[PDB]
Order: C-alpha cells, then structure tokens, then sequence
C-alpha cells in the first residue's frame, strides 16, 4: 500500500528542490568488482558486472497521475517493446522540442506543468541464486532524463534527479531468486528541468546504460589517485587513498600495484587505518599508499602514455576479496605566473565544444560515434574538448585518456532562461540541488588523466552558490584549475578568464557584463589570469570568418592560450515522408513550439560527421608546424611541447600557373618548440609569363592510432615571383559585324553572334552556331542569398534592424530597379565597341551606377569592363559582380585559383592557389539551411563547357539561383534549375561569424570603397 | 489517508540527511506585518502577529510508531495540559541527559534508535474570518527539538529540522473559520541529531515561541541593511535592498525611512526594479534605496547608538500595504593589517561563551533571564558574547543591540563525538544539511548591529564543507569576519585564529592539531591574522587560576585581541528532597547514562545567576582603566576606544595596617586611549609600625541602563611604605609552669593550660579556665580536598594518572603516617619550650619532615615555628600548613589580609589588602561539587572568638572538615561538624584552570622549593 502509486506520487518530489534523491547510493569512480587481478589488470570484462541493456516494455502517458496502479504488478497489455538505452522522442511518442534560452515549460519554479509526459519502462529478468547468497547487488542507471521513481518486484525502491550522472540503488533486499521485474517511471519535467536549460534538443527517457553490479559485503568503496613530481619530472610519487565499507578486521589489507603493460613498476601493501587528522583520531576504514616512480612517462595529448593501477582488497593470508582498477597517467596541470602550464610547459588550447548528438539516436552515445568524433578532431588538429554542458558518457573519458585529448568536465547546471540569470544560483534554497551536480561529478571522474579542468556548468549568471562551489573543488582537488564563465567571465568563481564570443580587437561593452577585446582583457588593471575562450568562432552555416585573426593573437600573446570553437556537430535530426526517405530536421520541424529554428545548427561537421568546409580553415590555422620563407630557405618551427617531429615528411613543390616545375621531399627533424632550416636546391627561373608559386606539405608517413599513413597535417604556400605578359594579340583577318535593329544590336563573327537588347541594355543572348548559350541575360548583381550570420536572429515577427539582411531589404537592395542611362555601339578598325550605363534605384534614390564597355574583336574574344559607384549612404552591398543563367550543363569545372574548397574573403587562408578541377556537384555546399555558398576566390581563369573566362575574380556556379536559395528553407526542398547559374564577382563581402546574433563582418571585409572596378575576358573554344 | 500516520512515518524522514524540511518557507529577517507606519516606527505590537504560547494538550510515547491515528482526528483522553514553550523532561516525561562528547545515541549515521521518545503536542484555536478573507496566514515555530511533522485540521502540512532556527509554514489553505486544531509531533532523535552534539544537557520538545503571522498577498519578503562610511566616518551611506512577493504592479512603491528618535533623518521612495545584473537584466521584484547620512552617530558596545529604519510598501497614490522595521546601528567591522577593527579602532574582546540555560526551565528562555545576564556581564566588565553553539533566542540579538554587546552568531553544527571529527563535515552527502544551517542563520540575523562575527559551528573538525560555507558567507555578506576553530584553529575557513584553551607561553604539541602558546602562534612563518581565543580559562568550580597571565599578554601584543571565557552559567538543574527542599543537580542525577558528571558546571556564576568568587578576578582584569603610580602621582589610562570618562569619579585612600589616615575624590577626565595625571596631596608618613597602603577605586556617580548609582568599575592599590617593628615585649611578671608526666606535658599560666601528647608529639588540648579549646589536636597538614582542576577527568573506572589527585594519591600523600622522632621540653628564664620532630611516611618512604618549636611565655603567647623538608622525588603537595578542629563557633571572622573574597595564589589580583570581617558563613564557597575553598592569602592576623593568630599565612575556616568535603559529592549533602575547622597554610599550591582535563598549574605556583618555613603566634583574649 505504501508502495502504491497513489501514495508515492502524493508528495510530488518532482516539484521539490529539496528532494533530489531518495535512497540513492553514493558516487564514486568506476567499479566492476573484479574477483581476479589479471582480469582487473588487463581490463577484461567482469562477471560481476551485468548489462541490463536491450529490449524492455514501454508505455507513454500524458501524466504520472494517469498510470494504472496495476503497472506495479502487471505488464500493460497495451505495452510496447523498445530498446534501452533510447530517447523517447525518437520512437514517436511525443515531440522533441528545440528552444535555445527560453525554457520549454512555464517559468514557475519549482513547479512543472500538470501535463507531464510520463514514460513507464519495465523489464523482467533473472538473477543468479549465487548473487543471492552473498555480497550486495546494486542497479546502476548511467542516465535518465529528467527524473524517476523506481520499483522492484512491486516494492518502491528509490528516486533520482540529474539527467547526466549515474544513479545507484541497492536491490539486495528486493531481489528474489528466479524472476524479478523492474518498473521505472520516468518524467519529462521536474524541478531538475530548471537546472538543465542547455541550448539543445529537449528529449527524455532512459538514454544511458543500465547495469547490475555484484559486490562483496566488505568492499572497496572509493579511491583517489594522485601524482607528484620533483622540479623536473625525473621522479614522481603516486599517492592512492582507498576506502572501505563493511566489517573492518585486522586481517584486511590493501595492495596497490602500478603496471606498465606487462611490466609491474611499483607495489605497495598496507593495512587499513591512516594518519591522525584531528583530535578524534583518523580513518580506520581508509588507507593511503605511496609508490615511488623513477623517470615516469608523462601523459599529454601529444603522447598519451598511460599506466594501469590495480587496487586489491584481500586478507592477510593473501586471499583476494575484490579488485578495482584504472588507467593512470602522470601529469601536472598548474597555473603559474599567469600561465596555464602542463607538465611544465604553457599549453596552447586547440579545442572544440561538443554535445552528445546523434541524428538517428538522439542523445544516445555509442563507441563508434565517440571514436569517429575522436579521430576527426585529431585529424583536424584539435587538442582539447569541452563537455558542453554536462558530464558525459562514462566511456568518453576513457577514450580521451587513451587517444589523447584535453577534457573539460562540466557540471549539469544551466539556467539561461531565468531573469536575471542569477535567480536560482544566488538562492541558498538551490545550493543543495546545485551542489549535487558539482560534487557527484568530481567524485566520479576525478581519477582521469584527461580531465585537466573542472567547470561549474554554463550560463547561470553569477551567484553565491557559485562561489561555495568553486571553493569546494579547490579543497577536495587542488590538482586542476576551475572555470566558470557566467556573470562576466572574470569572477571570483573562476581561475581562468573564459569569455564566450569576445572579439579580437573590438570591445562589446554590455552593461554589467562587457566582453572586452581579448587583447584588452588581459591587461585590465590588476588582471593576472590566463585567458581561454570557452566559446568562439560560432560555426553556424557558412561561417568561421575571421578565424585566422584569433590564431594570430593566440600565437602572439603569451596569456592568450586558446579557446574552444562552438561547436562540433549539427544538432539536426532525421525525418522522412513518402518513401521513408530521410531529411535533416531543425527547430520547429516537429510541431515544436517554441523553437529556435536553425539555431541548433552550428557545427564544423554535419550531424553525420561529414565536414563543412569551415573545418579546413580550422585545421590549417591550428597546425602544429609554422613556416617562414627566406630566400631559398625554409624555416620550420615546432609547436609541439613534448614530441619530436618523428612521423613527418616535408613535401615541397614549385609551379607556373598550375604547372609543376619541381618537386621534393625532406624529412622533418625538429624538437618540440624548435626550428629547422630546409635548404632549397636552385629554383627554376622561367620566362614564360605567369605566377611562380611554392607549396609545402607535411605528411605522416606512418599510420597512428588516429590517422592512416600519408595523412597531411600542415601546409603553406608562397608566391615566388611574377612575370607580366607583354604579348600582343594576334592580328585578325576580319572584324565583327555590328548590326542594328529596332529591338537590339547583333554582332556576328563567324558562327558566333552576340545580342544586346536596346531596351534592357544587357547582353541578352549569345550563339555558338545555332545554339543559344543563355537562359537569362548577363546582369549586375549586388545582393546575396543571406547567410545565417547575415540574418542573425531577425524574424518576420521580430525584426532586428541591425542584421545586414534587414539593412539590405530596407535599403531596397533586393528590389531595386535597374535603369538604362545610355547604350551605344560603334565600329572601329580593329573591333566593335558597345557601351552602357545603368542606374539602380529605390524609391527615388539611386544606390548604384553601372558603367560598362564591351569590346569584341577579330579573335572573337569579348572584353568586359565594369566600373561601379555605390552610394556612400547605402548599406554596404554583399556583392559587386554579374550573373546569368547558362544554357549548358557540364560535368566538371576547372579553374586556376584558390581552391579547392569553398572560400570567402575572410575565410580563405586554408585555400591554396593552384589548378583545380572537380565535379559540378562539388561546387555547391549543402548547408541544411540554404544560402549563398560555393564561392571560390582569387580566380584567374575559369572553364565550364566551351566557355572560358579570365580576369581576377571570385565565383560560384550551381543549379540554383540565389532566389531559390533565399526562398527555400531546407536543402531537401531545393530543386535544380534549367541550366547552370553563374555568379562572377569582382568583390564579395566577408561572411564573418564572431557570433551569429550580431553584425560580425569586420571593416576590412566590408565593400566600402565607394568605387569598384573590374574587367573580364570572355571567350569560347 | 496520505495524511495518515502510517503514510507519513513510512518515509522516516528523521533518518535521512537528504530531507531536512518539507514545505518550509524561506528564512528572513524578523517580520511583524504592521499596517500603520508609526506603530512600526515605535515598535508597538502588531495585531498581525499572534502568540500561540500557553496551554496545550500533550502526550508522550516511547516511539513515533505508537501514537494512535485517532490523535490526528481528536485529542487523547489520556493527554495532559502543559504550558508551551517548554522541555518535556522538565515535566518528568523522560530524563534529561548530560554528555559532552559522546553522543547520547548509538553512532550509526544517519540512523536513530527505534526507541524514540516522541512528544505529541496539540492546540485548538480560533481564527478571525478577516484573516481568511485576504492574505496569507503563516505559523512560525521558533525552536522545536529536534525534528517534527506537522498537521493542521487533519491535514499533513510539512516538516522541519534544526532545533535552533525558526520554521515557517503557510496555513492559509488549511484554516477554517472558527475552530482549528494543530497536531505537532516532536521527535527526539533525528538525523539532525548527529549535528547537535554540543556539550550540554540533551533535552527536547517545543522550547521556543509559537506564533501566527498574517501578511498581505503582495508583501515584503526580504530586506537587508548596509552602511558605508567615508575615510573618517564623517559621512555614511545607508543601503536598504527590498524584496517583494506577489503581484507586481507599476503603481507599487517602496519607501524607506531613517529615524533617530522622533526625528526623521532621511527617507527614500522608489518603484521596484534594480540595475542590470547579467545578460538577462535584473530583479523586477526588488529595489535598493540609498540614504545619505551625515555625521551619523556610531554604534559600539561602548555607546550603542541606534537608529530606527522604516520600510513602507505602498501604492503610488499613498495607500499603505504593510510596514516592516528594524533598529539600525552604524558601524564598520573590518580586519586590516592583522588587526580586527571597530570603526577603525582595534578591539580588545572581553567576552564570554554563553549557553541558554535555566535551572527551572531547562532550555527555554525569557526576557528576564536574558536581561539579567546582560546586566551581570556589563556590570562585570564583559564586552561580548559568543552564541555557544547555535543561534539564540531572537530577542537576544535585540537586547545586545540595545544594551551594548558584541555578538558572535554561531551555526547550530557540532559533530564532536564523531570519529574522526571530520567524518560528516568532509562528506558531500552532508553538505545540504550543513548548508541549510549556516544560510538560514545568516538570512535571519544579518541585520543586527550587535552581530559582528559569523562562526561556522563547533568542534566538527575541518571538512571541505567548511570551506564552501565560509566562501558562501564571504560572498553573501562581506561586512563581518568569519571564524571557525575546527581542525587546528588556523585553517583556511577562518579569518581569525581562534583556538580554544591555548596556553600563554606553553606549547601543547598535539599531533595534527597542536595548541601553540598564543604568543608563539601569531608569529609562525607566514602567519598574519589576529588571534582571539574562542574559548579560554575553563571556569570549572574553583578556578580561573592564572587569568592574569592572559590579560597581560592581550595587553602586550597587538594581534592578541582577547577571548571568550568558558563559560557563563552553570548547567545545573534543580531537584527536591523529601522535605520539599530543592537542590542543584548535575550529570547522572536523573538516571541518565552515560553522563559526564559535573562537567556541566563551568560557569562564572551559579545557575541562579549568583556569582562565583572568580567573577571578580575577571572583573578586575578586564577593567577599562589602568593605573600607574609614580611617587605620589597616579597615571590614568583609558581602555575605551570611543567614550570619554563621563560618569567617573576616582576615590583614593591611604591606610595603615587597616587604619584610614586619608581619603580623597577626583573626577575622571580621560579621552579614549588617553591618559590622565593625578597628583596626590602630601600623604602622612606616620611613625607607627606597619604597612602604608594606597587604594584607588573608580566609581560611577550616575546610573546607567545597565548599572546602579555608585557602581564600582575598577580598582588601583599599591604598597606605599613599611615601618619595621623594632619593639620588645614589655617584661612579664609571671612565668609559665611546666608539668611533666609519662604521657604529656602540662604547661600552666593563670587560667590557661597547654597539653602536649607525649606519644603523639602534638598539642592535644588547650584550656581557658575549665573550658576546653580544641576538639581535635593541632597537626601538620599537606593535602587538599581535591579541586575540579586536580581531578580532571579522573575516574574510578578510568584512572588518569597524570592528574594531581592521582599523583598525590599514588604517592600516599593522603595516607601517610606521622612517626614521632623527637619531643622534648625545656625550661628557660621567661618561659617554656617544646621541640618536636615528626616524619611522614609511606611504604618505606619518607615524604615530609616537620620540625617545630613551641614557645609559651609569661605574656601568655604561643609562638610556633615550622620548618619543612619535602622529598624532591615526591609530587609537590597541595599545601604546607596546620589544622585543628576548634570547639567554639563564632559568628564572625575578622582578618588582616587579602579579601574579602576567596582568593588563591594564582588568583588574587582582585583581592585588596585590608581588614575584613564577615559572617563565618561567607567563608565557605558552596561549589555544587564540594572541594577545598574559601581560602584567603597574604594574611597577617586572624581573629575568631577569643582566639587570635599572627604571622603571614593563608587560611580557611568553616564547619567542614577537608575529609568530608572530599567525601561528599554534592553541596546539599554536607553537614556542619561540631566545632569550626581551621586550616592555616604556610604555603598553598595554585588552583590553575587553563583547562580542566590536564594539569594546568604553572611552575611558579607549585611547591617545589624543597624546604619550607613559617612562623605563627597563637594567643587569646
Ligand atoms: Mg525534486
Ligand atoms: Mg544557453
Ligand atoms: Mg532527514
Ligand atoms: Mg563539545
């Protein structure tokens, strides 16, 4: 009766911040409870550890108060068969919601809405009778969103909160020999919900593993590891403290052995009971061993050398009661003199923020995904990762320990939607609930060599609870620094200045919480801390413009030590339709209201782990090698702090406009933080006209754990010398034939004809024989299919008059009327000259003036010449070029310029100048939210079909007009047009991306000169 | 049903640190809910605040699971009618328990015994319909020990822990019109018991006030006061921040007024809504006014200047919603450069620890008692009080605010009997619970000028939780230091070094937590804080030995800023004898087990608030006036930091061996910390043989709110001269007659005769006529009826070998046998001379050797001459002197020496050298636990009845033989013996008292000389 839902629900513990648990065990690092040392040593699987993962029965309800009392005893006839772990939203029971800051529920802490999607999980299973004879048997839940009531065999067991840390319960007095049945009742919202407002998809269910662990009554209940070194790391001391539970006896001992593979390096045995700490004594049930290690191998992301520690509990005769263990890695993380050091050297953080997201699985993680993500970040030269914004799946930490990556363990606390942000975190009544999220976090992951910083959570302003919490960690684990960003990023609750989205050189002086220019911040009066951005370079869509700017500051200021790009992957989901054909879904796509539409898309990779183009920019900038060129000498500078360059080959190449003149290979032999000098054999000194370019690559001959042989880690390119062309055009044996009509001008020359509408003023059509070449005339373009950064957070409803898009619209840029001021056509001896002038106007105001001259000669080469005037008072145009719809549709595209990836003016350092040729298909980037894309810069010659253009411009070429782009909300809605659309730009505006909710394109990238000039040559073959 | 006892108790909330309250409302400053601004100004009584103190029905059960369900519905026929507040033990329901360290319950956290004296209180009452029309009705329990469930009209209402702070609940939705009934169920043991292990009587029940408050729906829910000054305090800024609950409407206003008397000093009005705090704006529902005050009058324990602040919640139009209020005192407490400052002057803390105890009422407090203690303290030179060790009665802070005493608020946390002491304090699972104890305290007391220091608790060792809660306070409130003694007194969780019992010059090097000499601490490498003993000078019984030594150091060192004596009032309880007579009881006096005996009495005053002789040693040492005497010039020094000597007259007197030759009076005119010079008119230089002695006193002409007219606040006394007596005793006509026999020596002279037992060697009898003088022979005495300090913790079951008592005992001091070595008579010209030589021995060893000469002259005077040899390898004896039981019983006692009060060698500075005369009665100290007492040192002449002694000695005289004192365990068990007992000490060991569990007698006070000699003259009248 007391176990009846009717009773258990009365109290409504999901509406009490005072009840965050009910009968839950205490936190600790990971246990398996080995019963044999070797197994323990080599990490084999423990029989004392059982997974309860797989097929469970499930049933959804709109409210806890609607679950049938019978559910405790009997399986619902209307129940399903689902797999655990899993997110409910992913099986169609209800919708995932995607809001950013706004809380999915009504803000009435600590209450939650009566209608509260309740999920009833249940499972029947067998228990070995042997597990009933001795020890203790607990159930461990790795993750449950957001809260839950538990039952076994009909009897109420416990209750938990915090979706992101494990929940343990003793079942010992409830199991039965034979068949037992579990019944979990999970809830969507609880008071917990106000502490978990992360900007991500709001799901729910039993998303992490479920296991049973069998322990001996007298057991190891906890253990911490530690490492101390001398002034040079030539000697370390490993210090292990072990705790016990159960009957204390004089014959119990603890043995601690440290292995180096198959080698045993140090061992220590002792009996329980430690130092006298206070007037009352010491701990009888604890012990600290101290192992000396000579010349330890240090762990680091560059070389994640690991050791194995085995902790055995046995009897004086040597009879083993139980075993626990862990990989250990020797490192010292410290802040000295303003710098964040690691093993003695100042780190340079190359990191990224990363959520646990999976397009099909939701919030469920799995090795494969975890590893894929790992290999990628490493291949792209990432050093660290931040657990935005909650503790991760247990195994994540193990993977970072072995692959080598710096982690930032973050507490499951975000209360963004509160006003002010402070509300909860400055309220003592909430201290208890928050404390649990910090403390159980440190209790669980503290022994991982990879965790090197602790974080108090995210965007919960600055409260007093924050200070209490910072002090707690500082006390229980003096070994790692502590960071929190809320409230201004440089509060008493943080060891590091960790702003989010603070610019390189421009201040953003918000009242109370300004973001100073990062260079400025360091020197503020009294400031001594290192600065490491927790979020920067907001990679939403076509972004990561200005990246090179940070890296350049990072490398020049000792106290600027990195940052974490926001973010790893796109939080997009998969959907279908007719043929159950998949499609990437975003905010709103589920009927979810409210929502932040595409704002859940900001990764460097698509949800499927395929790259956005921005990635490459990243890889290039974070490279570990830096090159300088002086004369015929290449200086290589290492940026590794511990390794020698031992899997590295330098490849150099020289070429004339894409034509290779000389190659070479030189093995790298540089010492962490050192230089090498590579001497170049005499270099080719051509006469032919052209650009001489030098290009270097760093190749890894051998494979590694995270890279296959041949991998390319770095590159650099230099322009050697130019040879201008002073060659005269071949004399011709005829000249074009100008022809007038009421309607247009027709110029012919053989089989080629060009036609110029007299009323429009534009080259309206062209022929190669009988074949018409255009579908739309060739006109001036001054706009673009607004980028995400361009739009910011402006909506139909909420209009942000600052977003470039709004400025462009309001200015009429999109609806301006082109007017012909003057067309003229003349025959000269050697050629035919056409001339135009147009003006664009919006409501009586002229924005732009286009003055051109075409010149066709005997060779059949048309020379275009553009001269543009931009009204000084009009919003800087996104672009200054031409565009037209081609009738042809070829397979490949070939150009001589920056490539091969999409590149923009404020994003093209990763781009190398050379001869590229790709499939048309690769010229359109499939961003989930359509906008301008595909651009390539610094182009000198461009070939598509029988055409060919030459000049100095940027271009894009695809089967979709900007219009289409700018009108389709999802890439899957896009349809290919008739021929190919070509945008030829003489000038393009930067894309920016310092952040996606404000203007970020810096001055240098704004088309602001007033007057632009360009010239093209257009010919066939 | 879900209100039923079976359901509520199912969860055993009192056995879970997870749950510490259900449905309890937030903490806050004190509320009244006035509805008329003046009544609030004037602290009238609000009709909105109703008391529920008075008669209540009560029933007692051995366990929670034994109360009948009917109780929820109806009263129990077998129920009684008690007065509330009260401690159930004081009514005989179960016994009170006295333990110090050792918990009164088996240590099994967080479990409590199934046997749990449960007290069911009930009350029936009537609510005015009005209270039900509008607003909210809350109930406030100001103290309930140790936990309790609560029901209203049948319905479960909530629950609470922490016996020392208020618990509020909303009854609003449970009330009816007319009759209403409460059913409060009080528990004895709860998980919260593990955090209340203060050394004191373990009682239980509803011990503080019970009230009902009615507050408007839209109301003032919080408010804090804050004062800032300029450099010289010439200007201050009063910052009041107000918080509101309810419906927020633009027409709401908050007005804050500052009054000083009837005069309005300042005021400020404003709408709600503060400054931006973070990216989400600010508090809509708060506002902060800032009132400028010029030349504000400052608050000190010296001058408790107070201002009244009024808070008005009204509509813009002027309608009033409600008014709250508080007394405000302007003062800044800051630590700077190692010093603790008050309005920029360095404090000198003259204070004491104080528990809230009442002989008749147990733990319940009252205006009277409270006020009494405040006056005693102020009258005896006290400066401040320490809330040992929990928050006090609300009324107590007001009283100190108004009376003038620095308080140290202390959280109700003590885990003393744990092992180690850290045990729960360093465990994150107890963080919430501890947190709730500090935060609510701060929340409620934060506005009392009186409170200048926060303390995190008592003897709980040092755990991480301490560091968290320390920071918390630091952030939340930065206007007061934070101190804590645990784990070393100098940890990271305390702004001040505050040891308990550290000696002045002796280090006590305990492991992990040593107690350095207070002078040495201050200077350890890197140390910089101020030192203030949280607890010193253990006042157990006959104690305070050495107190002067402390005050000389506090005086000498800057950073040595004072301490808190331990303690104020004895923790004794009253019982009754079959003849209706009441007696003081103590540990074990109730059948309680286990108990700590007399360890509950340590106060400087008797449970009835009567003074112990020690209260004078403290009064004099803590005086605020220091005197220096130069020739004939008295140099006065003020120790007040704020006041000028405005009610001070200095009286001076010169006297010869007790005779007054000259007097005087001079007004006192001294600035704080300044000096005054007083020049004494020529003093008589009489010829008369003797000792001239000058004595100064400071008297307070006018009465104070805390002291009557003619108050003596300080006293100055120096030896001016000596006139050695060259006289010879006029010739005598008569001459004693000696009569030898086989067993004696009769000496005769007139009506008097002296008989010396020849086998004893001692003077066996004496006669004045036919009247026999002695009842007991006169013999050499070397022992004392053991003091509390000599006993320590020594017990029968647990002998403490290091104890004085144990040593003396083990050495046979108490059982030595006198062996005659020599007894001889001799005839002289003018008289008769007896020579004896005795030896004390034990098991073969000779401890002492007394060699005497008696010399009866014809003047009728008997001259004694003592010479003692004490083995060097024997424990310095308690005393070296004589004793005998007299047959006479005089009424008074008159003497020439130190007094009036009982004084010992290491405690006599308070005593003045004069001629005292007091009723035999006053020469006995009624220490609840009997032992040696009443002594008076530096005696020159002692008169009792016809007898009269002369020499230089110390003596005590009562009706209790040392043998009985040491034999009786309670003062009410002693019976007067036939005559009068007299002890004439030639030397006496000090009493000590630096602590009562180790040997606290310093070197300079032990009788280690080896050889002693004293001389006496015994004569009649
Ligand atoms: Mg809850
Ligand atoms: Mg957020
Ligand atoms: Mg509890
Ligand atoms: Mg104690």
């Amino acid at each position: 009766i007391t176990d009846s839902l009717a009773v258990v629900l009365q109290r409504r513990d999901w509406e009490n911040p005072g009840v965050t648990q009910l009968n839950r065990l205490a936190a600790h690092p990971p246990f398996a409870s080995w019963r044999n040392s070797e197994e323990a040593r080599t990490d084999r699987p423990s029989q004392q550890l059982r997974s309860l993962n797989g097929e469970w029965r499930f049933a959804w309800f709109p409210a806890p108060e609607a679950v049938p009392e019978s559910w405790l005893e009997c399986d619902l006839p209307e129940a399903d068969t689902v797999v655990v772990p899993s997110n409910w939203q992913m099986h169609g029971y209800d919708a995932p919601i995607y809001t950013n800051v706004t809380y999915p529920i009504t803000v009435n802490p600590p209450f939650v809405p009566t209608e509260n999607p309740t999920g009833c999980y249940s499972l029947t299973f067998n228990v070995d009778e042997s597990w009933l004879q001795e020890g203790q048997t607990r159930i461990i839940f790795d993750g449950v969103n957001s809260a839950f009531h538990l039952w076994c065999n009909g009897r109420w067991v416990g209750y938990g909160q915090d979706s992101r840390l494990p929940s343990e319960f003793d079942l010992s007095a409830f199991l039965r020999a034979g068949e037992n049945r579990l019944a979990v009742m999970v809830l969507r919202w609880s008071d917990g919900s106000y502490l978990e407002d992360q900007d991500m998809w709001r799901m729910s269910g039993i998303f992490r593993d479920v296991s049973l662990l069998h322990k001996p009554t007298t057991q190891i209940s906890d253990f911490h590891v530690a490492t101390r070194f001398n002034d040079d790391f030539s000697r370390a001391v490993l210090e292990a403290e072990v705790q016990m539970c159960g009957e204390l006896r004089d014959y119990l001992r603890v043995t601690v052995s440290l292995w180096q593979g198959e080698t045993q390096v140090a061992s220590g045995t002792a009996p329980f009971g430690g130092e006298i700490i206070d007037e009352r004594g010491g701990y009888a049930d604890r012990v600290t061993l101290r192992l000396n290690v000579e010349n330890p191998k240090l762990w680091s992301a560059e070389i994640p050398n690991l050791y194995r520690a085995v902790v055995e509990l046995h009897t004086a005769d040597g009879t083993l009661i139980e075993a626990e263990a862990c990989d250990v890695g020797f490192r010292e993380v410290r802040i000295e003199n303003g710098l964040l050091l690691l093993n003695g050297k100042p780190l340079l953080i190359r990191g990224v923020n990363r959520h646990e997201h999976h397009p099909l699985h939701g919030q469920v993680m799995d090795e494969q995904t975890m590893v894929q993500d790992i290999l990628l970040m490493k291949q792209n030269n990432f050093n660290a990762v931040r657990c935005s914004h909650y503790p991760n799946h247990p195994l994540w930490y193990t993977l970072c320990d072995r692959y080598g990556l710096y982690v930032v363990d973050e507490a499951n606390i975000e209360t963004h939607g509160m006003v002010p942000m402070n509300r909860l975190t400055d309220d003592p009544r909430w201290l208890p609930a928050m404390s649990e999220r910090v403390t159980r976090m440190v209790q669980r992951d503290r022994n991982h060599p990879s965790v090197i910083i602790w974080s108090l959570g995210n965007e919960s302003g600055h409260g007093a609870n924050h200070d209490a919490l910072y002090r707690w960690i500082k006390s229980v684990d003096p070994s790692r620094p502590v960071q929190y960003e809320g409230g201004g990023a440089d509060t008493t609750a943080t060891d590091i200045i960790c702003p989010m989205y603070a610019r390189v050189d421009e201040d953003q002086p918000f009242p109370a919480v300004p973001k100073w220019s990062i260079k400025k911040w360091l020197s503020l009066p009294g400031e001594t801390r290192p600065l490491i951005l927790c979020e920067y370079a907001h990679a939403m869509g076509n972004s990561l413009g200005g990246f090179a700017k940070y890296w350049q500051a990072f490398r020049q200021y000792p106290r600027l030590q990195g940052g974490f790009v926001w973010d790893w992957v796109d939080q997009s989901l998969i959907k279908y339709d007719e043929n159950g054909n998949p499609w990437s879904a975003y905010g709103g796509d589920f009927g979810d209201t409210p929502n932040d539409r595409q704002f859940c898309m900001n990764g460097l990779v698509f949800a499927d782990r395929t790259p956005h183009p921005a990635l490459t920019e990243a890889k290039h900038q974070q490279q570990f090698f830096q090159f300088r060129l002086s004369g015929q000498t290449i200086e290589v500078t290492s940026e590794y702090l511990f390794r020698h360059s031992d899997n590295e080959l330098l490849h150099w190449m020289v070429a004339l406009d894409g034509k290779p003149l000389a190659s070479g290979e030189v093995p790298l032999d540089v010492a962490p933080q050192g230089k090498q000098l590579i001497e170049l054999p005499e270099l080719p000194q051509p006469e032919s006209a052209g650009q001489l370019w030098l290009t270097v690559r760093v190749v890894q001959p051998n494979a590694t754990a995270w890279s296959e042989a041949g991998h390319i880690s770095a590159w650099q390119q230099w322009r050697l010398a130019e040879n201008l062309s002073v060659t005269l055009p071949a004399a011709s044996h005829a000249i074009p034939h100008l022809t007038t009509s009421e309607m247009d001008f027709c110029i012919e020359l053989g089989n080629k004809r060009w036609q110029f509408n007299r009323q429009s003023g534009f080259l309206s059509q062209m022929w190669i024989g009988d074949k018409k070449q255009l579908l739309t005339p060739l006109r001036d373009q001054f706009t673009r299919a607004p980028l995400d950064n361009d739009i910011g957070v402006s909506e139909a409803t909420r209009i942000d008059p600052n977003a470039w898009v709004e400025r462009w619209k309001a200015a009429g840029h999109y609806q301006a009327e082109a007017a012909l001021l003057q067309c003229t056509a003349d025959t000269l001896a050697d050629a035919v000259l056409i001339t135009t002038a147009h003006a664009w106007q919006h409501q009586g105001k002229t924005l732009f003036i286009s003055r051109k001259t075409y010149r066709i000669d005997g060779s059949g080469q048309m020379a275009i010449t553009v001269d543009v005037e931009v009204a000084s008072d009009t919003p800087h145009p996104a672009r200054i070029g031409l565009n037209c719809q081609l009738a042809q549709v070829a397979e490949r595209v070939n150009w001589l310029g920056l490539g091969p990836q999409e590149n923009y003016p404020d994003r093209l350092t990763a781009a190398c100048f050379d001869r590229w040729d790709l499939p048309l298909s690769d010229m359109y980037t499939p961003y989930v939210f359509p906008s301008e894309n595909g651009l390539r810069c610094g182009t000198r010659e461009l070939n598509y079909g029988p055409h060919q253009w030459r000049g100095d411009f940027q271009f894009n070429i695809s089967r979709y007009s900007q219009q289409q782009l700018m009108e389709t909300s999802h890439r899957h809605l896009l349809h290919a047009e008739e021929g190919t659309w070509l945008n030829i730009d003489g000038f393009h505006m930067g894309i920016g991306g310092d952040d996606s909710w404000s203007p970020s394109v810096s001055a240098e990238f704004q088309l602001s000169a007033g007057r632009y000039h360009y010239q093209l040559v257009w010919c066939q073959k």
